[PDB]
C-alpha cells in the first residue's frame, strides 16, 4: 500500500556515455554499460540503498524506504554511496582505458532529500515498486544541472549532512518546474567519508 | 543479443501531474496514475508498440524491434498511437473531471526515428531489454521541449509519415546534446487518422 515518506533520492548518469554508444561495436557497449551498472548495484546495496531503476546509463536509488535509519543517515549513506561511486568511477576508468576506451566518461549525481509518494505503480502486467512527486523530480534536476564529476545535493540534504560531510555552497540555479531558486551544494571528498 | 535497428521512439508525460501529487491522497494518487498507465498499456498493444518501462507517468514505447513493419508503418503506427493517446486523454480527463480533479492534466509526446542498440542492459539481478542511443535521447528531449496537448516529432519521423498525417513546421529548436538545430513538428489530428 502507497505511503507519503521522507526520502533521500540519488540520481546518476555517465557524461560521455551517449557518444560511446554511437561509435562502440554492441557487444563491447553492452559489456560496458552492464559492468557499470552491475557495479553501481553493489556499491548501492552496501550503502543501505533501494535501487529503483536503471534507465540506458542513468542509476535512481532512494533511502529511506522500505526501512529507514532516520532522515540524518539514509541522507548521509545516500551521498557517501555517491562519493564512493565516484572514487569507483576512477578504477572503472583505467579499467577501460586498458581495452583502449580513451574517450572520457565522467559520473554526475543529484541527491535531494524531502517526502515522496512510495507505491506500487504501473499497467496490469507491469508494475514496480517507486517513488514520485516533486521532490524526486528536484533530484533528477540537480542530477541534469551537474557538471561532470560532480555531485550535486539540495539544501534539505545538506542540512542533514553538513557536521560529517565537506560540502562547498554552489549557488543557486534554475530548475525547470521550479519558479524559485533552490539553494545547491557540491559534494568534495574528505578525510572521515564513510566506506 | 544487442543490435542496431531503424525504430521510432515515443515518450509521452503528463503536465500538472506533479503538481497533482502532492496535493492528492496517495490511494486515490495511486489509482489514478495506474487507471492513466494501464490505459495507455492498452493503447500500445493496440499499436502494435513494445511497452519499454514506465518511469512515473513517463512512458515509453519503441517501434521496430523486436518485430517491424518497415521503417514508414513502424513511424505512421508510434505517431498514429499517439493521436489516440491524446485522444483517450479526454475521456480520462472527463472521468477523473466526475471524481472533482479539477486541475489540469495534459498529455505531450516526443517521437523520433533513427539507429537505435536495442538489448539486455543491466545488474545480475536487475536486467532489462531496452533502447539506447542518441536517437532514444533526441525522442526524449523533444518529449520535453513540447507543451502541453502536443506532439512533436523530428524531421526523420516527418519524412516517413507526411503523405498519411497532417503535421506543422513548429521551428527548430536547441536540444542539450545536439550542437545543431533539429527541425521539428506538430502533429495535428486530420479525417484519415488511423484507430
Amino acid at each position: 500500500e502507497t505511503q507519503r515518506k521522507k526520502l533521500t533520492v540519488f540520481f546518476s548518469d555517465i557524461r560521455g556515455f551517449t557518444e560511446l554508444s554511437e561509435e562502440l561495436e554492441a557487444e563491447a557497449l553492452t559489456d560496458l554499460l552492464n559492468n557499470y551498472l552491475n557495479e553501481m548495484s553493489k556499491i548501492a546495496l552496501k550503502y543501505g540503498g533501494t535501487i529503483d531503476k536503471f534507465v540506458g546509463d542513468c542509476v535512481m536509488v532512494f533511502f529511506g524506504d522500505p526501512s529507514t535509519q532516520g532522515a540524518k543517515k539514509d541522507a548521509v549513506a545516500a551521498v557517501s554511496m555517491g562519493i564512493a561511486m565516484r572514487k569507483h568511477m576512477k578504477v572503472l576508468r583505467q579499467q577501460w582505458r586498458a581495452q583502449g576506451i580513451t574517450k572520457p566518461l565522467e559520473i554526475r549525481m543529484g541527491i535531494n532529500t524531502g517526502y515522496c509518494t512510495v507505491g506500487n505503480f504501473g499497467a496490469d502486467t507491469r508494475m514496480d515498486y517507486t517513488i514520485i512527486g516533486r521532490e524526486v523530480n528536484l533530484a533528477s534536476r540537480l542530477e541534469s544541472a551537474s557538471e561532470a564529476g560532480e555531485i550535486l545535493i539540495s539544501h534539505e540534504t545538506y542540512s542533514l549532512i553538513k557536521d560529517v560531510i565537506m560540502c562547498r555552497d554552489k549557488g543557486q540555479i534554475a530548475v525547470k518546474g521550479f519558479s524559485r531558486p533552490v539553494q545547491i551544494y557540491q559534494v568534495v571528498d574528505s578525510r572521515r567519508d564513510l566506506g
